[PDB]
DNA sequence: GAGCGGTGGTTGGT
DNA sequence: ACCCACCACCGCTCA
């Protein structure tokens, strides 16, 4: 669920991260915060076959990847109310990253760390993170159309657009969707009443007077059923394509206790929230003799080879991540650049073409691991990093290099 | 989770 | 007793 909500809310807006990232980056001078559902990485991270733990492995990349973008992410997990917990809470922490454990279902924890502002956006499986408060939403970390290979975008959602938009569904008209229709907790409904009818009683205000009412008061639900009931027996204001006479509502329905579910869902006391307004973000640090440990004995990464590919797998990433925290010992984490581009990849973000010294960056030297074309990581590597946050990381060396265009 | 073709049911009109 | 378009529901497929 909610199946066909996307012909009614439309698809949503797909960017790439790095766009989402380094825009607010300049707008709110400060990373990007991101909920992160972790139920995103179930379907998607047991498809890499071969190795030690492919799934703890695309988990370790994508991670890599949040580095590169300078994100600030928060992980969040299921509470009481394929990839292991104890693992990637493991992996989340080497890499300075925050890990969150909702007291009830992620997707409704996610949207309240949103509307409480301890972050920026949800990344989640779906739009359900809607009906539970959220206002954008991400879906869909992955490689831009049939380009098959790096996961650059994501589907954006924005529930105020979408509430003023042709479908003029809002948190309290999908839930009204969700109970007709279906969800999770109650995956039938109104048996023999889809989508296209649900959406035609939320557009008719029903929605709204049924979050505003409380279970107790029983005589007001009668009053809004017996309504609603009669606008699909007869269709007198018109509300309907048709009319559903034999459209059978259950006598359980409307079932309050699971509407109370989407509208007062159970997520974090306040005084978590307040501990987390005070310890997120974290001291992004990455514990780099940590991850060693960790891809040596998860990935069988072992001995200088094993060093060696970790440095290059994560020195673009420890780069970005240095530059947000920072005569010339700027020198220590850039050589120099090189060129300019405003890559469609990033929605056309603009790159520098970065020169650096990977082991040096990393700290790892792989002389001090048993010895058992190639990649020297002292050598200097490429990558491409965003300029608004070379400026912050690097202003001299990109001021030089400004300079040195101009002559 | 989401898309897609099929199937069977409801409605309104032939 | 038929069509007709629309819809809701099913089963499969890809992750
Ligand atoms: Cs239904
Ligand atoms: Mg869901």
């Amino acid at each position: 669920g909610i199946k066909g909500i996307y012909k009614e809310i439309g698809s949503g807006e797909r960017i790439s991260l790095c766009k989402l990232a380094i825009d607010h980056l300049e707008q709110h001078n400060r990373p990007l915060r991101l909920a992160i559902d972790m139920a995103i990485w179930q379907f998607q991270i047991q498809a890499a076959r071969g190795g030690s733990n492919p799934a703890i492995r695309t988990l370790f990349y994508r991670f890599v990847r949040l580095l590169s973008l300078g994100i600030h992410p928060i992980f969040v997990f299921d509470g009481p109310n394929g990839v292991s917990t104890a693992m990637a809470k493991r992996l989340i922490r080497l890499f300075g990253f925050t890990a969150h454990d909702a007291p009830g279902e992620a997707e409704a924890e996610c949207a309240y760390l949103e509307q409480q502002g301890i972050v920026d956006a949800v990344l989640s499986e779906d739009v359900d993170t809607i009906m539970f408060g959220s206002r954008v939403t991400l879906r869909d970390w992955s490689s831009e159309g049939s380009k098959g290979g790096p996961p650059t975008h994501v589907t954006l959602h924005d529930a105020k657009k979408i509430a003023e938009g042709p479908s003029g569904l809002d948190r309290e008209g999908m839930v009204l969707v969700a109970l007709m229709s279906g969800g999770d907790y109650l995956p039938d409904g109104i048996p023999g009443c889809g989508i296209k009818v649900a959406c035609q009683a939320a557009k008719a205000g029903f929605g709204k007077e049924l979050c505003r009412i409380k279970r107790a008061d029983k005589e007001a639900i009668t009053e809004w059923k017996q309504r609603l009931l009669h606008e699909l027996r007869t269709n007198e204001s018109g509300f309907f394509r048709t009319k559903h006479k034999a459209l059978e509502i259950p006598e359980n329905f409307p079932n309050m206790e699971v509407l109370r579910y989407y509208t007062h869902p159970v997520v974090s006391s306040p005084a978590t929230i307040e501990r987390l307004r005070q310890e997120f973000p974290p001291s992004s640090t990455v514990d780099i003799a940590g991850l060693r440990e960790f891809t040596r004995e998860t990935f069988d990464w072992t001995f200088r080879p094993g060093a060696i590919k970790l440095i290059k797998v994560l020195a673009p990433g420890l780069l970005v991540q240095r530059c947000l925290d920072r005569k010339k010992e700027e020198s220590t984490l850039v050589k120099g650049i090189s060129m300019r581009r405003e890559h469609f990849s990033t929605d056309a973000t603009p790159e520098l073409r970065v020169s650096f010294i990977p082991a040096e960056l990393v700290g790892l030297d792989p002389g001090q691991e048993p010895e058992v074309k190639p990649f020297d990581p002292w050598q200097p590597d490429l990558a491409w990093v965003p300029e608004t946050i070379l400026k912050l990381g690097v202003p001299v060396t990109v001021e030089d290099w400004e300079e040195g265009q101009r002559s």
